[PDB]
């Protein structure tokens, strides 16, 4: 568990507006969600996001409702 890392998404209902967990950053939506989630959340990637500008990427989470 230690040397390798679980990367485990929580479920964007229960975070987009429900009482979500903690690992779940409410900074930052973003960081916790797979292309899935990613996908109906803010329609991108981890991995394209992770690249992209910083505000733009923002720009979405915001119009979903995410950040």
């Amino acid at each position: 568990m230690l040397a390798k890392l679980c990367k485990t998404i929580y479920p964007l209902a229960d975070l987009l507006a429900r009482p979500l967990p903690e690992g779940v950053d409410p900074l930052k939506l973003e960081i916790y969600l797979t292309d899935e989630d990613f996908e109906f959340a803010l329609d991108m990637t981890r991995d394209e996001y992770n690249a992209l500008p910083a505000w733009k990427q923002v720009n979405l989470k915001k119009a979903k409702g995410l950040f």
